[PDB]
């Protein structure tokens, strides 16, 4: 297998515990904590953590998510896409992330086709206007990935299963969230690597 990556926001996991869990790297946040989100110790990834991961031969992938539910980043369409892309680009660079690496903008939702057309499309076009089509990643279910692919929005795709049919993997996905688990007392999700160039920093 190509391997697995762990994604997490609640803390910083030492490189030796990621290795012990069998993962080859981590998907990490290039976003701020929303007010009251004191538990989000893993937001954003910092310079010392990134050097620790790379120093221990682990892969790093950038992902962006500030809001959630009724504060989902994409609700504000184009203006939100510009503010959030600028912030993610800033934090990716601040943690020593290279411009060759993309940033997975999060659609941590199960949107309707209407919500996709009226809000996610301008949200994602704005991510492309800021960091470019070649650096725009999309974290979303199989339907959203399908709609984005048809509109030519995003170059990297990370499938989540909220709204994805059970057992279906979109052929455009680089990464697939599969799974309820803690690594060193930090809640994590496990992600299968499906394509060899999946947005790793190096
Ligand atoms: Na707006």
């Amino acid at each position: 297998s190509l391997g697995t990556l762990l994604d997490y926001a609640a803390g910083v996991i030492p490189a030796s515990q990621i290795r012990a869990a069998g993962a080859v790297g981590a998907i990490r946040y290039v976003s701020d904590r929303r007010p009251g989100g004191a538990w989000m110790l893993g937001k954003p990834i910092q310079l010392s953590e990134a050097r620790d991961l790379s120093g221990n031969g682990l892969k790093i992938v950038s992902c962006y998510q500030y809001g959630k539910g009724s504060t989902a980043d994409w609700l504000g369409g184009a203006s939100a896409g510009v503010q959030h892309a600028r912030r993610g680009s800033e934090l990716h660079a601040a943690a020593g992330g290279p411009t060759s690496a993309p940033i997975y903008a999060s659609i941590d939702d199960n949107p309707s086709y209407e919500q996709y057309k009226n809000q996610i499309v301008p949200y994602l076009r704005s991510w492309e206007s800021v960091i470019g089509h070649q650096r725009t990643g999309v974290y979303a279910n199989s339907k959203t990935i399908d709609w984005a692919v048809n509109d030519g929005l995003g170059s990297y795709f990370w499938q989540h299963n909220w709204g994805s049919p059970k057992g279906y993997t979109h052929p455009a996905a680089h990464l697939h969230q599969v799974e309820k688990r803690k690594v060193g007392g930090v809640g994590v999700d496990v992600n299968q690597i499906l394509k060899p160039q999946f947005g790793q920093w190096a």
